C-alpha cells in the first residue's frame, strides 16, 4: 500500500551538496529526488565527475534513505539525436553514452529521454530519420548496461502521446524502451488522456506530475491549468500502475523552494486521496 | 561490444579481490550468487558500511555486478503452502530488491519454482502466481528489473512459459533471462524459443547441458553457433554470462580462461566480433 512519492531535484534549492538536497527531501516528506542534467554546463559536468564525486552521492543516499531512481536527460534540447549538424548529434550520443555510465556508477533506475529530434532547429524528414537511429544506438548501449531508458511524453508534437511513444517501442521491440509520461504535457494536446494512460499500462515506469495549458507546458501552478489530476491518478490506479510519481516544478528560484514544495506537496497528495491513493 | 561476465561460484571463494581477479580475466562483470546457504543470505542482511564497501570497488575496478542470481526461493519458495516459508520467500524478495537499490544491481534473476524440495499441485500454483504479482509490485516502485529464468523444472522449462506469465503481469519490471543449457535440454524448438522472447531478453546464461549442471562445454547438447546467430540475427544487444561452478576445479582460473576463449569462438563463428 506503498505509493513513492518524489521531486523534481530543480523544485529545492540550487547547492550542489546532494546530502544536504536529499535531506531537505527527506524532511519534506519525499521518497526520491529526480536529478536533472539540463542544458546547463554545470548540471552537463556532472556527467564528468570523478569516483569519489559519484561514490560520495551514493553515500548521502544510503545515508539518507532518499533515492536518487531517475535522470531527467534534458540536455538533448541542447544537443539532440536529430540534428542535422553532425558535431550536435555526436555530443548528444556522446552525453547518452555518459549518462549511462553514470546510472550505472551511482545506481540511477531510469534515464528519461527528451523525444526532440530537434528543439532549436526546424524539424524536417532527416532529423526524424537521424532522432531515430540515434534513439536505436542508445538503446543497444542501454541494452548493454541493462539500464532502463523511458520516454517522456513531451512539449513536442513528435513525442506528444503515449500512443507515438507506443510506436517507438514497437519499432524499437526492446525491453530496456519504456514510458515516462507526463500528465501534464500529455493534457495539453488534444489526446483522449485517460484511454492514453490506460494504452500505455505495461510500458510505463514512472509518472510527472505537473499542471499545463494548451502552449504552457512549465510553471503553470497547481490547479490553474487543465489537467484533470484526480482523474488520471483513478486511471492508473484501477490500470495497476505501482510505480512512483513525481512533482515536477521549478521553485529553484522562489524565495522559499521549500515552502512552494510543501504546499504542492500537499495539494497533489490530496488528489491521490480521493482516487483512493 | 559483447558484454561478457562471469559467475561468481566460478572463481575461488573478498568482492575487491574477486573483482580485479574477472578484470585480469577478461570479463566485464560478475554476476552474484544469492543461494540457499545462510552465508550467501545473509548478504541480504548487510550494514550499510558492508553495501558501500562493494559498490567502492566496482567504481575502483570498473567491473559491474548488474545482476543478482536469487536461487534462495528453492529454499523459501513463493508458492509454498507453508505460511512460514512463504512469508520468508516474501520477505527475502524485499531485501533483495533492496539489496540492488543499495547497491546499483540492475537484474535480480528469479528462480521459477512455485515449489521445489515439495510435490506442486494447483495451490503452489496460484501462492506461486499471487507472490509473483507481490514482487513485481515491489519492483515497480524500486524500479528494479526481475527476470525469469529459464528453468531446470517443467513450470518455467520455456521461453513460452515465462512470456505466459509476462502477458499474465503486464509489467515492464518483468523480463526474461534465459538459460540456452536449460532451454535445450527439454523438447523445445530452442530457436523459435529464442526468437519470440526478442523484446524482454535482458541478459542470457551460457553453460552445456544435457537432458543439468558442470557439463562441459561443448559435451553436451546445446548448439552454441545456432543459439547465438538466432540471437544476433534477432538484434540482441546485451550481455552474456558464463556459467560455470570451477570454484572449486583443479585451476579455477585456467579453466574459465578456456571456457572464455571456447564461447567466444562459438560467437565469432555466428558472426559476433
Amino acid at each position: 500500500k506503498q505509493i513513492p512519492l518524489g521531486i523534481y531535484e530543480k523544485a529545492l534549492p540550487a547547492g550542489e551538496c546532494w546530502l544536504e538536497r536529499l535531506q531537505l527531501a527527506k524532511t519534506l516528506g519525499f521518497d526520491f529526488v529526480e536529478m536533472s542534467v539540463d542544458e546547463t554546463d554545470e548540471r552537463l559536468s556532472r556527467l564528468d565527475w570523478s569516483r569519489e564525486q559519484r561514490l560520495a552521492l551514493v553515500n548521502a543516499i544510503v545515508e539518507t534513505g532518499v533515492r536518487v531512481p531517475s535522470m531527467c536527460l534534458s540536455a538533448h534540447r541542447r544537443f539532440p539525436l536529430g540534428s542535422e549538424d553532425d558535431a550536435v548529434r555526436a555530443q548528444g550520443l556522446e552525453i547518452m553514452r555518459k549518462a549511462i555510465q553514470f546510472a550505472q556508477d551511482v545506481g540511477i533506475r531510469v534515464i528519461q529521454l527528451a523525444g526532440y529530434d530537434v528543439y532549436y532547429q526546424e524539424a524536417n524528414n532527416e532529423t526524424r530519420r537521424r532522432f531515430r537511429d540515434g534513439l536505436k544506438e542508445s538503446v543497444e548501449m542501454a541494452s548493454r548496461a541493462q539500464v532502463t531508458l523511458a520516454m517522456e511524453i513531451m512539449d513536442y508534437p513528435l513525442m506528444n502521446s503515449i500512443s507515438k511513444a507506443l510506436g517507438y517501442a514497437h519499432y524499437l521491440n526492446n525491453p530496456w524502451f519504456q514510458l515516462y509520461p507526463d500528465i501534464g504535457n500529455l493534457s495539453a494536446w488534444d489526446n483522449d488522456v485517460q484511454m492514453e494512460l490506460q494504452a500505455g499500462i505495461g510500458h510505463i515506469v514512472a509518472v510527472h506530475v505537473k499542471d499545463t495549458k494548451p502552449g504552457v507546458f512549465k510553471n503553470v501552478p497547481f490547479g490553474e491549468g487543465v489537467v484533470d489530476f484526480e482523474r488520471c491518478f483513478e486511471t492508473l490506479k484501477q490500470s495497476g500502475y505501482c510505480g512512483p510519481y513525481l512533482i515536477e516544478m521549478w521553485s529553484e528560484t522562489a524565495e522559499d523552494p521549500a515552502a512552494e514544495v510543501a504546499k504542492a506537496r500537499d495539494w497533489v497528495k490530496a488528489r491521490m486521496a480521493k482516487a483512493g491513493m
